[PDB]
C-alpha cells in the first residue's frame, strides 16, 4: 500500500525520506535527587576542598513525562540521565525508558561524581543507540500542547532556533566563537526543550576539544563552560561549507553533457557579473575561458555531442577548463561565498513561557495562571525558591495543584502509587539482580 | 518494516498522517493553441457581435513544453497532471504515458451553453471538477514553471495550514473586494502572486456554495469580464475569511483534563482565567459557580445528566451538559473568543516568485531573463504581452525559447520521440 504508494508519481521513484519527518527521535532527560544522602556528603566534601534550589525536585521529572504522553506521544525511547539515582516511582519495567548514568558516557571518569549540569551536558550525545536526532528536556521543562517534530526540524529549513534577548560563560564561548567564525552578536536560545542531531554535537566538540574537556571536567558549575544549547545552535548557525565549483559547473551544465553551451555559458557570466550584462562582461569571459586552454596543460582541459559557439576560437568549455581557470574561479568564489554548512530557521519566543518560581505567592498563583490561560508549547517553571521562607509550602502546594490540573493522569512510566523502587541506586541495584539469578 | 517503524513510540499508534506531506498531488494545466484558424475565426466572430482578447491571450509559446519539463526535474512526486483543454491536444504530448490526460472543457463545465469558451476565468470555475483528482492539487497556468526544486511544503504544512504568497497589489478585483467585503467585512486585500496554486477541492466547492449565483455568472462569460470571480484572489480570501464559531463540547474536553466528563474545582479554575481577565478575582470565580448552579436549578434535568468533591457543597457535578447548556458561561466563552480562522494558513513574501511581462522590446526581455538566469527562483512566470504581428515578435519568441532551453533542455517523458545573425544582433 504505502511502498506503491510513495512510488505512484512522475519519476516512479520514493521520496518517503522528504515528505516525511525524520524519524525515530528518542528524547533524553538529567535529574537529580537533591536529598539524596550520597549526594550530599560528596557535594560536602567536594565544597570543602550550589544552593538546594539545582538539586532540588517538585516531582517536575513526573509531570514532564506525563506531557509527553499526552502532546508528544510519537517519542519512540526516554533516556533518563542521572549520577546512578532512580526516581522511587520510575517503572523500569517498561521497556520505553531506561536509566543512563554518568560512568556510561563521560570519558574521563576522574571527572565523576560530577555536580555540574554543563558537563554532564557536554556527554549526553554519546548516550549508545540514541537516535540521530533527539530533544533534550532539562527535568523542569514540559509541554504545554500537542507538539510534532516539525516544532524543531523541517527538511526545507532545518532545524528551529528559538532565539531571545540576554553571563560570563557567554563571553567566554562568545570569544572563541569570535576567533572561529569571525564576530556576530549573538542571542541565547530559549529554555525550552533543544533538538541536538548527534553528528553535528561531535563536529562541534571537535572543533573545541580541549573547551569541552574543561567544562566536562568541571565537577560544578564554572564561569568559562561551553553552554549546551548556545555552542550547539551557533555553531549549527555558523559552521561554513566551502564551495564546490565542480557543482556549480553541474547546475549550469543543464544538459549534463559535460560541456557549456553558448547558452550555459551566459547563465554562468549572469552569475559573476552585476546585471544588466554588458557584451564586455560576456566576452571578458570567453576571452579568460581561451587564454586559460591555452595556458593549462591539455591534461586538466580533457566529440560525444559537438558543440558550436558564435567565437570560432571558443574550445570546448569543459569542466576541466573551468575547474582549473583561476581567472573564473576567482571571480565565482567571489560572487558566491561564505555557504551555510547547514540549514536553520530563526524563531520567536511566542510558544515558550519561561517563568522563574520564586516564593511570593500572589506572584506565583498570576505566573500559572497566565499559563492557564494562554496554553504555551514549551513550558519551564525554574526553581528560585528560598524554602527558608515561610510561604516555601504554599508556593510547592501552588505549583503541585498547576501540575495536577494539566496532567492529572499517571504515565505508563509511573509506578503504581502504592509500589516503589526498592533501590534507590543502580550499583545496588545491579547486585540485587545478580544475587537473586545466582545458581 | 515502515509499518512497524511508525508505531514504535510511546503511545503505540502511528501517526504517519501527520508526520508526512499529505498525497498524492496531481498537477492541472489549462492550455490552447491560439493558432488553429477554426479558434482564430470563432474568436473574430465572437468578438464582431459584441481589444482585450488579443493573440496574446492564446499564442503557444511553447510554455506548456518546458513547464512538464520543469516538473520532471523539479517536482518529481506529482502523480498526474492533467491537461484541460477545448479539445486541442498538443502535437508532441505523449498520450501513451498515463501519467498525463487531457481533459475537455464539455467535461467539467455544469452548463454546456456557456461553450465553447475563450475565458480563462471562466474554466477556472471548473477545474476542481475533474474526476479523479487529488484533493489537493497545484494548479499552473502553461506559463508558470518551476525553475529550482520544490515540495509539497512549498504550499501546505499540517501545521500552519496552507501557504498564501501575497503581493502588493483589477477591474475583476473591485467586482470581487466588494463582494468579499460585504461577505466578511471591509478590509484592503493584496493580489496573490502569479504562480502555481495549490487548491483543496473541498475549500473550493464551500467557496462556490457561498457565491453560487456570481460562479455561475463568471462561468457564463465566454471572454475574459469585469465581473469575474477571479481564480486565486477568490480561493485564497476565502481561506483566509470564513470563520467558526467555537465548539464548546471541545472546550469542555480540553479543561476535562481526566476525561471524567465532570470538572473538578482545579479544572473549573482553568475554565475561569480563559472567560476572565487577570488576575482572577474570587468573585471571578464565584459568580462562574453561580452561574453553574444558577443553571442547574434551571435547567432540565435530562440536560444536565468517583463523585466530584467540591469546595462549594452547594455545587452539583459539573457535567458536559450543565455547561453547555449554560447560555450565560456559553456566551461568555464566545464572547472571549469570537470569529475564529475556519482554516489554517501562513502568510508569504514573493521572494520565491519571479512575474516577468514579456512585451516586444527583445533587448529589455533579454534584460528580463538575465535576471532568472542569476537569481534562480522557485516560481516562474513569463506572461505573455507580445504584439505578435510586430516584426520583433518572432525575434522575442527565439529569446524566450534560448532562455527556456538554457533551463530545461531535456525533452520529458511527456513529449514523444523526435540564426547567426538573429544572435548577433540579440547578444552582439
Ligand atoms: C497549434 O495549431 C496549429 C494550427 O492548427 C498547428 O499547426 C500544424 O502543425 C502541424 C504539425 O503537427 C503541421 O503539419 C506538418 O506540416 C509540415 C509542413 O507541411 C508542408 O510540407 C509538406 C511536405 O513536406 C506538405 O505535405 C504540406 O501540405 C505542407 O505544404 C510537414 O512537414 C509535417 O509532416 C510531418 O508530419 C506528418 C503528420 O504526422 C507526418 O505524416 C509526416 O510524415 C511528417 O513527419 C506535418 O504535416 C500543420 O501543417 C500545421 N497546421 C497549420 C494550419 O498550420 C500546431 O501544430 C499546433 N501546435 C501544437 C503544439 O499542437
Ligand atoms: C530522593 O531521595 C530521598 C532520600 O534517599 C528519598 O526518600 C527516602 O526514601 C526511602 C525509601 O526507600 C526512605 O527509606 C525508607 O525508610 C523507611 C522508614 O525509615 C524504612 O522502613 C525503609 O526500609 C526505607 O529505609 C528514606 O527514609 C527517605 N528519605 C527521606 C529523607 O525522605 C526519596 O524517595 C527520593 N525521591 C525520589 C523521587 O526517588
Ligand atoms: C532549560 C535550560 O536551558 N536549562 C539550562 C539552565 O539550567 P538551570 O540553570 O535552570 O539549572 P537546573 O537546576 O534546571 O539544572 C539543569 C538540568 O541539569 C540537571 N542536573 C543538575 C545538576 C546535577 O547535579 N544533575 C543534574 O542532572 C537538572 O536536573 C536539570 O535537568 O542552565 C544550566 C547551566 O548552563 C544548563 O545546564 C541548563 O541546560
Ligand atoms: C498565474 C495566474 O495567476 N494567472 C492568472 C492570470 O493569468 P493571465 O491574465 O496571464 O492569463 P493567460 O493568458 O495566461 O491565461 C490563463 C490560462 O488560461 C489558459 N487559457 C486561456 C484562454 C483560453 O481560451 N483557454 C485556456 O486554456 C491559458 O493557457 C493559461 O494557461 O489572470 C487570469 C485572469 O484572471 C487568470 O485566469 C489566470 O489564472
Ligand atoms: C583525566 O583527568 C585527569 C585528572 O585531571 C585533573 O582532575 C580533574 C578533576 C580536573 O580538575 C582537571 O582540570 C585536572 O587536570 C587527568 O590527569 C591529570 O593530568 C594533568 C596534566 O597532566 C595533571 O596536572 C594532573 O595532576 C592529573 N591528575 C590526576 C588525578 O592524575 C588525565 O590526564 C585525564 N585523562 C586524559 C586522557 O586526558
Ligand atoms: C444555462 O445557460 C442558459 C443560457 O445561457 C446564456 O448564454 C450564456 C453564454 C450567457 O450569455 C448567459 O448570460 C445566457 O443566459 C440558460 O438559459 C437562459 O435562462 C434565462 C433564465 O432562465 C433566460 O433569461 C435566458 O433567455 C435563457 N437563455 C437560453 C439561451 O436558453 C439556462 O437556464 C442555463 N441552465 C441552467 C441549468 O441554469
Ligand atoms: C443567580 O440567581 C439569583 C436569583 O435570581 C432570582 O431567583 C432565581 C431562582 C431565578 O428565578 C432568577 O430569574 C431570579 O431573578 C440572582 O440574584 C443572581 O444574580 C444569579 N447569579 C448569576 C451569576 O446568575
Ligand atoms: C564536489 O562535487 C563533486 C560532485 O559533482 C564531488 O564528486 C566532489 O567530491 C566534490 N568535492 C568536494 C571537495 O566536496
Ligand atoms: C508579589 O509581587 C507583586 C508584584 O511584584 C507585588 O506587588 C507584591 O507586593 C508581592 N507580594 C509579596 C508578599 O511580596
Ligand atoms: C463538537 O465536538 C464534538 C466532539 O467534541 C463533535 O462530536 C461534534 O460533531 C462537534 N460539533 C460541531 C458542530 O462541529
Ligand atoms: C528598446 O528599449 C531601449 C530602452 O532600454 C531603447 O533604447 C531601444 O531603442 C528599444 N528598442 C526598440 C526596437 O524599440
Ligand atoms: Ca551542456
Ligand atoms: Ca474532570
Ligand atoms: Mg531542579
Ligand atoms: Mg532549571
Ligand atoms: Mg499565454
Ligand atoms: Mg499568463
Amino acid at each position: 500500500v504505502l511502498f506503491d504508494s510513495y512510488r505512484d508519481n512522475v519519476a516512479g521513484k520514493s521520496f518517503q525520506t522528504r515528505l516525511c519527518l525524520p524519524m525515530p527521535i528518542d528524547v533524553v532527560y538529567t535529574w537529580v535527587n537533591g536529598t539524596d544522602p550520597k549526594l550530599i556528603k560528596e557535594v560536602t566534601e567536594l565544597k570543602r576542598s550550589n544552593t538546594a534550589s539545582r538539586f532540588e525536585d517538585n516531582e517536575e521529572l513526573r509531570y514532564s513525562l506525563r506531557s509527553i504522553e499526552k502532546h508528544a506521544p510519537w517519542v519512540r525511547h526516554i533516556f533518563i540521565v542521572t549520577n546512578g539515582q532512580i526516581p522511587s516511582w520510575l517503572n523500569l519495567d517498561n521497556p520505553r525508558v531506561s536509566v543512563v548514568t554518568h560512568q556510561d558516557i563521560f570519558q574521563n571518569q576522574t571527572h565523576l561524581p560530577t555536580f555540574s549540569s554543563p558537563a554532564i551536558e557536554t556527554h549526553i550525545h554519546r548516550i549508545p543507540g540514541l537516535s540521530q536526532k533527539f530533544i533534550y528536556l532539562n527535568d523542569d521543562v514540559m509541554f504545554g500542547k500537542d507538539v510534532w517534530p516539525d516544532d524543531f526540524y523541517s527538511h526545507s529549513k532545518g532545524q528551529k532556533v528559538y532565539l531571545t534577548w540576554p553571563a560570563d560563560s557567554l563571553r567566554y564561548v562568545n570569544r572563541l566563537l569570535n576567533a572561529q567564525f569571525g564576530f556576530t552578536s549573538r542571542k541565547v536560545p530559549a529554555h525550552m526543550p533543544h533538538m541536538i542531531d548527534r553528528l553535528i554535537m561531535q563536529e562541534l566538540q571537535d572543533t573545541f576539544p580541549q573547551e569541552f574537556d574543561k567544562t566536562s571536567s568541571h565537577r560544578v558549575r564554572h564561569s568559562e563552560d561551553m553552554q549546551f544549547a548556545f555552542s550547539y545552535f551557533y555553531f549549527l548557525m555558523s559552521a561554513v561549507q566551502q564551495l564546490n565549483i565542480s557543482e556549480v559547473f553541474d547546475e549550469i551544465d543543464t544538459d549534463h553533457s559535460g560541456v557549456l553551451s553558448d547558452r550555459e555559458i551566459r547563465t554562468l557570466a549572469t552569475r559573476i557579473h552585476e546585471l544588466p550584462l554588458s557584451l564586455q562582461d560576456l566576452t571578458s569571459l570567453e576571452q579568460m575561458l581561451i587564454n586559460c586552454s591555452k595556458s593549462l596543460p591539455s591534461n586538466l582541459t580533457h566529440s560525444p555531442t559537438q558543440e558550436a559557439y558564435y567565437d570560432p576560437s571558443m574550445p570546448p568549455v569543459t569542466k576541466g577548463l573551468v575547474i582549473h581557470c583561476k581567472p573564473i574561479t576567482e571571480r565565482i568564489h567571489k560572487a558566491f561565498k561564505d555557504q551555510n554548512k547547514y540549514k536553520f530557521e530563526i524563531m520567536g519566543e511566542e510558544e515558550i513561557a519561561f517563568k522563574m518560581i520564586r516564593t511570593n505567592v500572589s506572584h506565583v498563583v498570576g505566573q500559572l495562571d497566565d499559563i492557564r490561560k494562554n496554553p504555551r508549547k514549551f513550558i519551564c517553571l525554574n526553581d528560585n525558591i528560598d524554602h527558608i521562607h515561610k510561604d516555601a509550602g504554599t508556593v510547592k502546594a501552588v505549583l503541585r495543584d498547576f501540575y495536577e490540573s494539566m496532567f492529572p493522569l499517571p504515565s505508563q512510566f509511573e509506578l503504581p502509587r502504592e509500589y516503589r523502587n526498592r533501590f534507590l541506586h543502580m550499583t545496588e541495584l545491579q547486585e540485587w539482580r545478580i544475587y537473586r539469578d545466582k545458581l
